[PDB]
């Protein structure tokens, strides 16, 4: 970084939110195979890179599986783009319940 | 008196977190706080996403929307039916990429 790097505001930043989910799908989903399914490679590197809070640390290797199988519905060994869509929602719910309940719960 | 700012090394874990946050932004203003009537609803849609408003901003049109997102009945928006909106707008953008 030896030239300066200039930034803008957001005017509608849940509209940058969906540019950023449909970018990062074909970030990865283009790598390999069909371009516009992401394959377990594919899938794994998008949560690595992507999606390291939500994670836990898990790394076993067959974890991944089991969500591969969840996120695949129509069992066809990848994950298209209305399934990591369903993906997104389900981790969306999780975090809203968490806001939702926090004033409830106790370590 | 100091600002604070950081830099997103995950942009869609705060896309999702931007997600969450402008739900929340308008269902708190009326009624159930968790839950987005129509007002909210129109609100939320003319300010946060106004590139997927049209030129279509007739109270039918918005009462159309209201009931083609309220899948139970309940005259009202939930996060769950939110997130099928959302993710009916994130399916027609990928369709035009
Ligand atoms: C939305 C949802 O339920 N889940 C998202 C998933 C996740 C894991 C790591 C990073 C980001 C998201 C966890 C969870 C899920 O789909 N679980 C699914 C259902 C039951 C059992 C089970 C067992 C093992 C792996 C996945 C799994
Ligand atoms: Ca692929
Ligand atoms: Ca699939
Ligand atoms: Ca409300
Ligand atoms: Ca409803």
């Amino acid at each position: 970084g030896t030239e300066n790097l200039y930034f803008q505001s957001m005017a509608c930043p849940l509209e940058k939110a969906l540019d950023v989910m449909v970018s990062t799908f074909h970030k990865y989903s283009g790598k390999e195979g069909d371009k516009f399914k992401l394959n377990k490679s594919e899938l794994k590197e998008l949560l690595t890179r992507e999606l390291p809070s939500f994670l836990g640390k898990r790394t076993d290797e067959a974890a991944f599986q089991k969500l591969m199988s969840n996120l695949d519905s129509n069992r066809d060994n990848e994950v298209d783009f209305q399934e990591y869509c369903v993906f997104l929602s389900c981790i969306a719910m999780m975090c809203n319940e968490f806001f939702e309940g926090f004033p409830d719960k106790q370590p």
